[PDB]
């Protein structure tokens, strides 16, 4: 593939005084762009992000069952409202229901974990920092690069897994359907450790073109935390993919 | 299964003049409740609603190679324009490109066809009339309670394919989506032969729950299609069933 920066795209972070990157790839050229290569490389806390490789593992290793699984709420108080119900895979997902992989996590185990991450190429597959929380404040880091080299591979089918696992959670992950186009995608904000980072990571499918994208900032406070989507769809809309 | 007639249903139908039925299953089909009894069983030409058994056979038969198909254009005239573009699945899907799948139709064959139907129990099993238009103006018909039914079976990873092959067609299905809230659907609009027939099928995720439906109408003239949708509407609406 390539990458090549492009500084016009600046525009939307300068107006908002965003410090951030968003790296979008045309899969049939193979060919990517950036507003900024270097950010483009740094490597953060996954946050919720890593829900897509967990619930992978979590079905490859058996500890979840399959894609009707249902996660019951046991009525202790949750961070979120919207997570003290029970939930399906995709609706313990696309809620970020933090408490459902934890749970997977521990049952998956450091070993396999360890296995699986490696075989992904994720990140610096470090999960150090305890096995229910070393993507919330632990030493793994990925980049926005590693992101959609990653999505791509999960969109092919090329990840060490099944293919029916894998287009278990792709079937999971999507987020808007329209006539002309579908977006697969998620969200995370890494908020425990400094600095605080809001992704935005997943893909468009639009006429017979496939758009990977990930996208990351520096989030302030809470009240900044909309920019992580309406930032990159603005991107996108001016490119006319949605 | 059990089909149990819901009256107050019927106010929806004869306030807009239309004679219709509409067949609704909460958590399984083994409990369906419908407008009307007779009708819920009648069986109508499928239309476009068979792209969906079209589209697995397709993917089993490996006429389609894969999720990735590209149906590629070969210039030549098309019907509408909306079809002269190269198309994924979904997108044949969505704008409904019958001459895709009348060649899919074609490569799969009539052996191979009627085998994967009668697997499927999809409707009375007829393919007669021609492998590139049976399901358009042949002897296939099939009812609401069978579409509800089969789309069980899909949801269910039931059917006699891969679950591979019901993954990539359910994806390629997807109307709606929200975090708690999932809709997979199909429209169809049967024209050539008497009386026309309008279908909306599919189903519904919201919470942990899940709710199968199948609607069908008789079609005056195209005015009247928008129905299809709000009429089954409006009744899951009145079920709690709310989309965004
Ligand atoms: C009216 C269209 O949107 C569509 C639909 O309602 O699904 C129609 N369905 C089909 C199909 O079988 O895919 C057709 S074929 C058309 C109707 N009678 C003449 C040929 C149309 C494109
Ligand atoms: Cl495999
Ligand atoms: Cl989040
Ligand atoms: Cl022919
Ligand atoms: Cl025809």
């Amino acid at each position: 593939g390539s990458i090549t920066e492009n500084t016009s795209w600046n525009k939307e972070f300068s107006a908002e005084a965003v410090n951030g990157v968003f790296v979008l790839c045309k899969s049939s050229s193979k060919s990517c762009a950036t507003n900024d290569l270097a950010r483009a490389s740094k490597e953060y806390l996954p946050a919720s992000t890593f829900k897509i490789p967990n619930a992978i593992i979590g079905l490859e290793t058996g500890v979840i069952k399959n894609e009707h699984q249902v996660f019951k709420w046991d009525g202790k108080p949750r961070a979120m409202k919207q997570w003290e119900r029970d939930l399906t895979l995709r609706g313990a997902i696309q809620v970020s229901a933090v408490p459902v992989f934890q749970q997977i996590a521990r049952e998956v185990g450091e070993v396999r974990m360890q296995k699986y991450l490696k075989k992904f190429s994720y990140g610096n597959q470090n999960i150090s920092g305890g096995i229910d929380k070393f993507w919330l404040e632990g030493q793994l880091r990925i980049s926005a690069v590693n992101q959609v080299e990653f999505l791509e591979s999960l969109y092919l089918n090329k990840l060490s897994a099944s293919k029916e696992n894998q287009l278990i959670v792709k079937e999971a992950l999507v987020t808007e359907a329209a006539p002309e186009y579908l977006v697969h995608s998620k969200t995370g904000y890494s908020t425990r450790i400094e600095p605080k980072i809001g992704w935005w990571v997943g893909w468009v499918e639009k006429e017979t073109e496939v758009y990977f994208f990930a996208f990351n900032m520096d989030i302030d406070n809470e009240s900044k935390l909309p920019l992580r989507k309406s930032i990159p769809t603005k991107i996108m809309e001016s490119e006319g993919i949605i």
